[PDB]
């Protein structure tokens, strides 16, 4: 409704928002069933793309959950991604409900959209990942330069859920998609409980982030399960981000790596002792080397855009929502058909943090 | 100090009013406008609260940059913080937050010899209570095999917020022989200096030793703490059960804390911390999910002894008023010798009820 609105923007909830011509409403944040990333254009509405609950131990995780036999899906690490179509021309929202101007620039790079000339009505949630995006840095193994797009699932304008799994695979096959890959259709007995256990032992192996999965069914519910190898990742990955994250996100992942060591006992897990110890101490040592060679505490991103005011976009956008993290380009040089663009993510408390403490400082 | 701070601050909530063993107080809850926590305003006079002792990260560095004179090397004593005094015949001991302890109160006359404060009724006496058998830390040293003991590190006087000096606290202990926590020494942030303290840190690392306190020895009299990797590592690994009661840096600090300590002294010699940073967190929250499916329940056993039934009923009703989402429960309240023998549980009820969740195949949104 409006009075919905009116609530959301006196206590903050909702924005309006201003961007590549637009003007609409974006919750940022999660609001009485109207998810966060909602995004409220004139003519209509795109939903948010809603959370999928995880699950810790995988047997009694996915008997527990589910009601039916599920699709297994691989979990891809890059970041979320809605596209659709408005007027002439195609827009891409990250999960916050910002229209990404990374994403919207390489649209054509990344996927056919005739898919939208002819189905407008359509939604198209993918994620998008390779080494040089601008959201994160870590990078699906298979993906060794620029970003790749894989489609996961279909919503619909002024539409809550997902085309069921055969339309999603029709409209997949039929426009030739690129795609997260179907590991099948599962149920949670012995049998399917032992194949997917060896589907994530292989994803382990493989550096990949894990499945999500879905019912086959009318409610449709989802879930998602990590392997520890990711769990780990990010323990290390976030090392100069400790200042900035709630304690909680980190016993989180800790138990997700205890609850799997439980799951699958400890003989067969006793290498992960070592390895959270090393997710935590060699980030951390990392931060130490470089404020001792740098005088800052940084991550360096890299990606491409087709056109120079996008990339400024997108310098623009990363410095409204980031907070004691300086988004500082480096440089943007033409490099043959593509903008080239570098910048630092620069963690001015840890920075701050570390140089007090090396140089001998007191903390309470 | 003064009236309309106090009225303030009880309008804040920052001071509250207790009364406690015929006594009526007013407690300062936490710090406001440099009080320190732990304040407690009595009608004849004022009890400081224990001030706030820094941490240096950086052994070598940290010295040579917090302190100008030459400094005292405390043991620091891995209990609970005491301030103990005299008030009209009797004799009372403050929590580190200003309540009045019915544990320690009841047992002060098994802990120290009070004669110096009948002598010299001005003094608060700074110890750290400590052993395996008290109410607060599942933690003891390791050189207290049963009960507790006492360890005076400071005194404080009535009415006033410093510290006697070093040297006349050496003479107070001398005169009165009272307990007191190891001195390794007077030192200097010299090349010299800075060998022995490492040797010493190195030492305590390996006997489990909490770590040292260092005192200027000056009027400023400016205080340091450092800590071993040893009682870093486990108080990760004894906080697993207490993991969603953290503050918004346990991760960041007690990380950093090992990490600066691999660095300042080099992390090839220093590897074996990897597995053992990995266990603290591991091993601890393994047997919190051990202890679940067990007994259905996540939650620590204390046991501790009184001369007084009544104080171990009071030390219970303190203990709920304090830990909220923790269950105090008690299991045992029997006379055992001339002491009424109190077990009790702290059950922490959402570990619990998560732990129960997620083994049940539970789905958590985040
Ligand atoms: N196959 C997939 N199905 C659903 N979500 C996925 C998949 N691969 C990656 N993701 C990401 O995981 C997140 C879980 O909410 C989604 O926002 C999405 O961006
Ligand atoms: N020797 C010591 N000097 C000062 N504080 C000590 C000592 N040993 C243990 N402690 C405890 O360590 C805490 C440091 O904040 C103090 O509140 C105190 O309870
Ligand atoms: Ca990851
Ligand atoms: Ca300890």
């Amino acid at each position: 409704s409006p009075e919905l609105v009116k609530e959301a923007l006196k206590k903050k909830k909702v924005r309006s928002e201003e961007a590549f011509g637009l003007e609409y409403l974006r919750f940022n944040d999660d609001y009485k069933d109207i998810p966060r990333g909602t995004a409220i254009f004139k003519d209509f509405i795109i939903w948010g793309y809603p959370h999928i609950g995880r699950i810790f131990l995988l047997e009694t995780g996915l008997r527990e959950q589910f009601e039916a036999p599920f699709w297994v899906e691989e979990k891809v690490d890059g970041y979320n991604t809605r596209i659709f179509k408005y007027g002439d021309n195609y827009y891409a929202l990250s999960r916050g409900g910002f229209i990404c101007p990374f994403t919207t620039d390489r649209l054509p790079d990344l996927i056919d959209l005739r898919i939208l000339d002819e189905n407008p009505d359509l939604v198209i949630c993918a994620e998008v990942a390779g080494p040089e995006n601008p959201y994160i840095e870590e990078s699906p193994p298979y993906v060794k330069e620029d970003v790749q797009l894989f489609v996961f699932d279909f919503m619909k304008k002024n539409e809550q859920g997902f085309l069921s799994q055969e339309e999603k695979m029709e409209l997949i096959e039929k426009y030739n998609l690129p795609h997260v890959e179907i590991l099948g259709r599962f149920t949670a007995s012995e049998e399917g409980i032992k194949k997917i256990k060896e589907i994530l032992k292989r994803f382990n192996e493989e550096g990949r982030e894990g499945v999500v999965f879905k019912e086959d069914s009318e409610r449709n519910k989802r879930a998602k399960y990590i392997t520890s190898y990711a769990n780990l990742m990010d323990i290390k990955t976030n090392a100069k981000n400790m200042l900035q994250l709630p304690p909680e996100y980190y016993t989180n992942r800790i138990l997700r790596l205890v609850l799997f060591m439980y799951e699958e006992g400890l003989k067969t897990t006793e290498h992960l002792y070592e390895e959270l110890g090393r997710a935590f101490i060699d980030g951390l040592f990392q931060a130490i080397e470089q404020f001792e060679k740098e005088h800052k505490v940084y991550k360096t991103f890299t990606c491409k855009f087709r056109k120079k005011e996008n990339a400024i976009a997108l310098l623009e956008l990363l410095s409204k929502t980031s907070k004691h993290i300086q988004v500082k380009e480096r440089r943007l040089e033409k490099e043959g058909d593509y903008w080239r663009l570098e910048f630092d993510k620069v963690f001015l408390n840890m920075t701050g943090l570390l140089g007090h403490l090396l140089s001998g400082g007191i903390v309470y």
